[PDB]
């Protein structure tokens, strides 16, 4: 499974800073064996792809679950394909819980970017509530089985496991906690497909994510990489990207 | 008041169609006497603003309420400006009543936008039980009052005005009904603002307008013109910018 890092820029930049962003990014160095893509702002999907070596893809950070139509504010796949790029992250746990996003229309979503032809990521995470109520593998498998009838082509998708305690608070999963669940979604991914996928799909993990921690993370056998937050908007996050 | 006339385009568009709406926007005649703003989505605010000649204004479709931050999927006024775009409209119906926005929050955008130098137009408008339940009124009363708070420079705002049923459905409001509610809204201005706000303001009506009957619409005292869904998208909506 080839190391891959997402990095989740949310609702940060300008030209200015994309600019600044990508020059670090260029100068790198970046491991040739990281794939890597970037999640800009929904209004610099044509710009940072123009602007960003070709090497690096390009995610949207949400689109809707039709081609067009009376979705005032929303983007459709196509047009995320229009401005050329070839990702997009669903069901963040900021779409989910900010902005009250639920699972149907998350599974939905990822059933409609991948009809279009995108690669998406789908977010997965138990609150802090279940982690404490040991609820969390019921929590994260009944995220995965509302996503299950929608992924249509597992070749495109890279799971990210974000425990939402863990998001912005610099509280990250300690590498147990983080292997134990990548380890439970691989094996759910055996019985509930099979074994060929269950091998060959990323898990990533998400979660304050940072160049201090990132080489304990990735070193356990069911970590295949990161979606990463504030890390991505510095340069730090080279290190990250280079995590093993 | 000067007319005002904006499309809409929701989530509709690729770069080849926002070219051919662009093609028959630029061959007119598009009347001087008339303030037109198209909305396009998120993802092409840079896009239609290089292509669109610059008489024309570009809205963003949707924002939110701080200028960065951990929302993901979200754009900022200070990424409608760094687009080249003044413009937002905020509080659509299909934002209300697909994604759930309260009037609460839709206030703190339009606070927002203000704030970053944006020119908005909020959104407000009846539902069908409201208006056979006799109760306009007083629901166009407090989605306005929801408003006020926030609303910093009346000189940058325009009010839109439309009924929910008229939207999208082709069941568009009398010119009877239209003004009505656009005479009681110019009250409210004057009991709430002063003489000055209320005279200047406009209040433009949306729900299913076309070339067939944009000019009985127009012709009422307090309408000030228009914001245009469906017939946004084709050459009609010249003869819509020039209904006064």
């Amino acid at each position: 499974r080839k190391f891959f890092v997402g990095g989740n820029w949310k609702m940060n930049g300008d030209k200015a800073a994309i600019d600044g962003i990508i020059s670090f990014m260029k100068t790198g160095p970046l491991s040739p064996n990281t794939e890597v893509v970037v999640g800009c702002p929904q209004c610099y999907l044509m710009y940072t792809r123009e602007h960003m070596p070709a090497n690096i893809g390009i995610a949207a950070q949400n689109c809707y679950k039709v081609a067009k139509g009376a979705f005032t504010g929303e983007i459709s796949p196509a047009m995320v394909k229009d401005c050329g790029c070839e990702w997009v992250i669903l069901g963040h746990s900021e779409r989910r819980n900010v902005f009250g996003e639920p699972d149907q229309l998350i599974s939905e979503k990822v059933g409609h970017a991948l009809e279009a032809g995108l690669k998406v990521i789908p977010c997965i995470g138990e609150k802090l509530e279940d982690r404490e109520g040991n609820r969390t593998q019921e929590v994260v498998f009944a995220q995965m089985k509302a996503l299950l009838p929608n992924i249509s082509d597992w070749s495109r998708v890279v799971l990210a496991y974000e425990p939402v305690w863990a998001i912005g608070t610099g509280k990250t999963a300690s590498p147990e906690q983080a292997q134990e669940v990548h380890a439970d979604l691989r094996q759910w991914l055996r019985d509930n497909v099979n074994a060929e996928v269950a091998e060959s799909t990323r898990i990533i993990y998400g979660g304050s994510v940072s160049a201090g921690n990132c080489q304990e993370l990735a070193k356990k056998g069911d970590i295949d990489g990161f979606l990463v937050g504030g890390a991505a908007l510095k340069p730090d996050f080279v290190q990250i990207i280079n995590a093993r």
